[PDB]
């Protein structure tokens, strides 16, 4: 009983994070076996960021330019290279505190768990989704650069965000393990523009079983409507259009419960139009879609990890 | 930037989160140094609950009745006995992961994070605030009994809360680790009512000034007003009424963004009779109060652990 916007349980990642200095820049890294993973922008000043040419700056720059620093120990880097917009710095002592991991690219609407971190060191968990846009809206400070995102599957981290750039809009933008960036961004201090944001329909979905599950049950109505009608009424507010696929992935939620995802649909659409009217759904003033249907399923089931 | 309700890194409660089985029940316990912490309650069979003299179900069960699983590693129990609400379960094997800790009980209005968890394996985690009349409104299914509520104090582990009982009404009840309940519940199952709830004032102003700090300022206006005044309207609201001591504790809040307290109550006591006419604060259609001012103050510096 009761819902909350759960994160995974963070001890895998924290025993995976380092600090990386060069120059005078410092942020933090992700410390796999003997390599460590950091944004290649921590080879910067704050002037070269306006324009940086990072092939040119990293010439400059030699193992003996990085200080990685695992809590009291310091590393020893014996190679570096460029993986797109990521650092991999190779190192010495492999991590024993290496998890079973996995490098994944995930896809808008998806959510994952973030480490917040400064100077290498766990601040705080939360959970987010990755925006239809690219983007997510976190809670970054300076130096929270090299913070990764993840998903627990049983025992294996997925790894999948990489913190990277703050923008004058309040949203965050990184790259995936493998240094390319989710969304149209650039590691450098410019104006770039995001997409129109939309409202994830299916997570909106999830989360109206999950209020269903929780005895909140007044936006049920009576009527039905059909998925093309409904896709004109979403479209009309910002919301991303139902597939069929998506109707597939609410099957389970919807045995569970005996309400056709139609049934679901037709009460979304009167609430778009209609409005909330004041009233709230599972303690909420607006729609909610940072909840996936796997994070519902989860929540009201109890899976549990390693 | 950006602004998320954040839960501490769960890492150093991971290691102590061990299953706990006696006859047919099973929920968690924590395993710290040689002895285990978990809900008396685990004695009681369904048909116990209604009624259940612990002293006497405690006396039918010896050492070898109570089954400690922390992992693929069963535990030995060489002693029990029944403090308050909780029973520790004296074991043989010290556990080797026990970190730097401390037993709290906190008081209403604080918060804290909860590491949730099925069979003694960890489930997720997110921040609560303990309301003013001692329920916390958390996310619990069945055999989430155990589960501990936490903060951390740069490398200490302060425990402050224990899951035990969850009511019709969707709220959730749970003592302090010594095993007395917050408020005036009994680990009985039977019809118990909660207090009115009130809006912790305190938590509201620290949040209207973490959306100064991230750039919200529209409801800032240009009245003043007095505490006297503010609390005839806060408690027409059922909202806390404020003290000097919580001006005080938004001292260092008012000094980084130079707003005196009494003109964010300004700001508040008209967003209480005006409303929100449909605007938002840090993306909220609602007022919120979970967040202390050391919550803030965290949050918008980077305050790391260990």
């Amino acid at each position: 009983s009761g819902f909350r916007k759960m994160a995974f349980p963070s001890g895998k990642v924290e025993g995976c994070m380092v600090q990386v200095t060069c120059g005078t820049t410092t942020l933090n890294g992700l410390w796999l076996d003997d390599v460590v993973y950091c944004p290649r922008h921590v080879i910067c000043t704050s002037e070269d960021m306006l324009n940086p040419n990072y092939e040119d700056l990293l010439i400059r720059k030699s193992n003996h330019n990085f200080l990685v620093q695992a809590g009291n120990v310091q590393l020893r880097v014996i190679g570096h290279s460029m993986q797109n917009c990521v650092l991999k710095l190779k190192v010495d002592t492999a991590n024993p505190k290496t998890p079973k991991y996995k490098f994944v690219r995930i896809q808008p609407g998806q959510t994952f768990s973030v480490l917040a971190c400064y100077n290498g060191s766990p601040s705080g968990v939360y959970q987010c989704a990755m925006r239809p846009n690219f983007t997510i809206k976190g809670s970054f400070l300076n130096g929270s650069c090299g913070s990764v995102g993840f998903n627990i599957d049983y025992d294996c981290v997925s790894f999948c965000y990489m913190h990277h750039m703050a923008f004058p809009t309040g949203v965050h933008a990184g790259t995936d393990l493998e240094g390319n960036f989710y969304g149209p961004f650039v590691d450098r201090q410019t104006a770039q523009a995001a997409g129109t944001d939309t409202t994830i329909t299916v997570n909106v979905l999830a989360w109206l079983y999950a209020a269903v599950i929780n005895g909140d049950r007044w936006f049920l109505n009576r009527f039905t409507t059909t998925l093309n009608d409904f896709n004109l009424v979403a479209m009309k507010y910002n919301y991303e259009p139902l597939t069929q696929d998506h109707v597939d992935i609410l099957g389970p939620l919807s045995a569970q419960t005996g309400i056709a995802v139609l049934d679901m649909c037709a009460s979304l659409k009167e609430l778009l139009q209609n409005g909330m009217n004041g009233r709230t759904i599972l303690g909420s003033a607006l729609l909610e879609d940072e909840f996936t249907p796997f994070d519902v399923v989860r929540q009201c089931s109890g899976v549990t990890f390693q």
